[PDB]
């Protein structure tokens, strides 16, 4: 029955709450501080633009499509709940808990994205000045850290299929996973104690393994270098012609593939195992 548009909510508004259940519509509304938007089950929001303290809740069967989140606003992606093309301005905070879905999410200059808790982003763009946060079961598969752009994966947290272009950066860092990374001329991934699986290391991209952080699999291209620091260890490395590991006193590398043209430099004795 119901479906609005070009509604404001929130402060002093005409209305503070906004409520979607089945077959409910709202299309550019603007949400200001003290509001509250709900999309419930069979909900769908589109063109939501989220002010300073102001919030939209996306609950299960709920739907947000181009939401925009501003300076002091959150978007809450909860359980069920589902977010497509969410664009985060300085300030904003999309945030996917438990069950909750982002696709194709834009993370603009100071923008945040948080997915923790078990959800799931698929597809972020985090641009220069953005950061994406992944932790204790969440998990975020073919996110783009692009120029100026910070993803960091902490404890618990899971990234697979991650792309990191130029000055780029992914954080891995203890109870942190990387899987099927792939870094890019500029790109750098910094395992500080955490895990990765399946790097690509292309022309220009680096890894940086130190203390308690661990690679394995990984593919070194021409151009490319994986450097392994003190008490940093690497497993199942391949150096392509014109790829280099560097490993400095005290890291470790075992089981190294070193292909003709492909350098391998060591600090100590006992550092590579081929
Ligand atoms: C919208 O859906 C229901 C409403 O009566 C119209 O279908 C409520 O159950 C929900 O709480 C929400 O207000
Ligand atoms: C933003 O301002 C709102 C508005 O001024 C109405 O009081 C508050 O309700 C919010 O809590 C927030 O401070
Ligand atoms: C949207 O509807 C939801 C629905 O009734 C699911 O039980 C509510 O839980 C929300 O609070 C909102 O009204
Ligand atoms: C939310 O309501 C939905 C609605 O009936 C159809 O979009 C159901 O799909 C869900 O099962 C939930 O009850
Ligand atoms: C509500 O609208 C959503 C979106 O705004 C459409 O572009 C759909 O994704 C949902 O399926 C629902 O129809
Ligand atoms: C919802 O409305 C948005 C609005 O024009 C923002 O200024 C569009 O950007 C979206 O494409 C969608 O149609
Ligand atoms: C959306 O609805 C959710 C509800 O539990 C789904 O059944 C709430 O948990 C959210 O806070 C919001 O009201
Ligand atoms: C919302 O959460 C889930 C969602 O519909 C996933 O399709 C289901 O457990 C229920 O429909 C619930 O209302
Ligand atoms: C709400 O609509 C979503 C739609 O794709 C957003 O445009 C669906 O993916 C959800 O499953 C739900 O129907
Ligand atoms: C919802 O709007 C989005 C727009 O860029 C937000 O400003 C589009 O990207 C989506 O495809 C959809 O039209
Ligand atoms: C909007 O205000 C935000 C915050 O409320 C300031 O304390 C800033 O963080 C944003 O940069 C923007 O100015
Ligand atoms: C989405 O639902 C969440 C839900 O209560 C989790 O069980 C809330 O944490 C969010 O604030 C939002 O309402
Ligand atoms: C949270 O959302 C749903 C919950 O059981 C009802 O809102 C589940 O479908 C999800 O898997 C998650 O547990
Ligand atoms: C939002 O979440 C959807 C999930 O099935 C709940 O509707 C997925 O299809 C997407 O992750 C969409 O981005
Ligand atoms: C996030 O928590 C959800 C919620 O607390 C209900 O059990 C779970 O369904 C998910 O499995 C995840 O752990
Ligand atoms: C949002 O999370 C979804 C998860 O399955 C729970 O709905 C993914 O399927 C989507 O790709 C997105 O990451
Ligand atoms: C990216 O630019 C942001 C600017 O506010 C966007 O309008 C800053 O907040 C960041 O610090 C960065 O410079
Ligand atoms: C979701 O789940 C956890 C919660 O605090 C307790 O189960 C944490 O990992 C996150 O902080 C988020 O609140
Ligand atoms: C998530 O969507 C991406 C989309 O093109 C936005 O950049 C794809 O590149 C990913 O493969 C995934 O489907
Ligand atoms: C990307 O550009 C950002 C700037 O804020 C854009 O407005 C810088 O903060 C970054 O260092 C990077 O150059
Ligand atoms: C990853 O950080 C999460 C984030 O700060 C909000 O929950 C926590 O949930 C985890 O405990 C972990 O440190
Ligand atoms: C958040 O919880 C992670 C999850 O429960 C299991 O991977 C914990 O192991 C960590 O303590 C993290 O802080
Ligand atoms: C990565 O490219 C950025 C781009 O021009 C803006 O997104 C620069 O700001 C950075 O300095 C870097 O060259
Ligand atoms: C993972 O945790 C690290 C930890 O606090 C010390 O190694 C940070 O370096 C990372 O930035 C991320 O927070
Ligand atoms: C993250 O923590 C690790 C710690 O031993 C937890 O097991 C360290 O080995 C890492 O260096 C980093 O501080
Ligand atoms: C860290 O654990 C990740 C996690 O289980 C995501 O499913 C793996 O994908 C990585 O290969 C790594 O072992
Ligand atoms: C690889 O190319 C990068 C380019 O800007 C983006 O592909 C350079 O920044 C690197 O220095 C390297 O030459
Ligand atoms: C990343 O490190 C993991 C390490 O044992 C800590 O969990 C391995 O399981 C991975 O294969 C990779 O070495
Ligand atoms: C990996 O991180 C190290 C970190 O300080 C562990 O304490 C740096 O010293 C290394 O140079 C590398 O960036
Ligand atoms: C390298 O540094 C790690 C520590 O996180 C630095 O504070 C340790 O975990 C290692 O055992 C080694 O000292
Ligand atoms: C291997 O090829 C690299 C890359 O493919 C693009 O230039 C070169 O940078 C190296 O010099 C090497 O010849
Ligand atoms: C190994 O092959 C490299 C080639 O350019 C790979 O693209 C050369 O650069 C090396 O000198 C060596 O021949
Ligand atoms: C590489 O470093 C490893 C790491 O410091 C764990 O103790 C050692 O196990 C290896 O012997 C090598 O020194
Ligand atoms: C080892 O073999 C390389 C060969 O071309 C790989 O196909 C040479 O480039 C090296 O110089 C060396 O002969
Ligand atoms: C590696 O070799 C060293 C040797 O004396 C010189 O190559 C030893 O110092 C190391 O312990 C290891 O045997």
């Amino acid at each position: 029955k119901a479906a609005y548009d070009n509604q404001t909510i929130g402060r002093g508004e005409t209305s503070k709450s906004m409520h979607l259940s089945a077959g409910d519509t709202a299309k550019n509304t603007t949400i200001n501080s003290g509001g509250k938007q709900y999309v419930s089950s069979g909900g769908s929001a589109t063109s939501t633009t989220i002010n300073i303290g102001g919030v939209q809740h996306v609950s299960s069967g709920g739907s947000a499509t181009s939401s925009t989140i501003n300076s002091g606003g959150h978007q809450h992606v909860s359980s069920g709940g589902s977010a497509t093309n969410t664009t985060v301005n300085n300030g904003g905070r999309q945030t996917v808990f438990s069950g909750g879905s982002a696709m194709g999410t834009i993370i603009n200059s100071g923008g945040d994205q948080y997915v923790i808790s078990g959800g799931s982003a698929t597809s972020a763009s985090v641009t220069s000045g953005a950061r994406q946060f992944v932790s204790s079961g969440g998990i975020v598969k073919a996110t783009s850290v692009n120029s100026g752009g910070r993803q960091y994966v902490r404890d618990g947290g899971s990234a697979t299929d991650t792309v990191l272009n130029n000055t780029g950066r992914q954080f891995v860092s203890s109870g942190g996973s990387a899987a099927k990374t792939t870094i890019n001329s500029g790109g750098g991934m910094y395992l500080y104690g955490g895990s990765a699986t399946g790097t690509s290391i292309y022309n220009g991209g680096r890894q940086y393994v130190s203390s308690g952080g661990s690679a394995t699999n990984t593919t070194v291209y021409s151009g490319g270098r994986q450097h392994v620091y003190i008490d940093g260890n690497v497993t199942e490395t391949t150096i392509t012609s014109g790829g280099m590991l560097q490993v400095e006193a005290g890291g470790s590398a075992s089981k190294v593939i070193q292909n003709s043209g492909g350098a391998v430099i060591t600090n100590t004795s006992a550092a590579v195992s081929g």
